[PDB]
């Protein structure tokens, strides 16, 4: 109907995510329906992951292309700043039953929201950046593993 669409590639809000799975991605659409105008914020999903979008649906009578597309890219860029990734592989051997154990010590840490330790020793972490950073990350995990 009277509904406009716009739409931005996820990189270019959410630089350096590891996937478009990330809850950063969840954060932004979340934060996004919960503005005045929106009347859909959803992803569209490439083959190659680095070519998809997020699609904003709005109302023009309520809000200007202008103001919706202002509070998307800054939303991504408040999102983006405070919250850090890293995705690195561990030294070692890992079981289904070690993973796990090493999952719960990242997720203790000062800083750390999400974690998940796959076998083979890939850790999938999400981090407040205002608490703790990467270094403090691998200066944390030195102890067993590094890098």
């Amino acid at each position: 109907n009277a509904t406009e669409k716009l739409r931005l590639d996820i990189p270019v809000l959410l630089p350096g995510l590891p996937d478009s799975s990330d809850p950063c991605v969840e954060r932004l659409l979340s934060e996004l329906r919960g503005k005045e105008g929106v009347e859909a914020a959803h992803i569209k999903t490439a083959n190659v992951d680095s070519d998809s979008q997020i699609c904003v649906h709005y109302d023009p009578a309520a809000i200007s292309l202008a103001r919706i597309r202002e509070l998307v890219t800054s939303t991504g860029a408040v999102i983006s700043s405070r919250f850090g990734h890293v995705l690195w592989q561990l030294k070692g051997v890992w079981h289904e039953r070690r993973a796990r154990t090493v999952a719960s010590q990242l997720r203790a840490l000062p800083g750390v929201i999400e974690a998940e330790v796959s076998a083979s020793g890939i850790a999938r972490v999400e981090f407040d950046n205002d608490r703790i950073s990467a270094a403090g990350i691998e200066q944390a995990l030195s102890k067993r593993g590094l890098a």
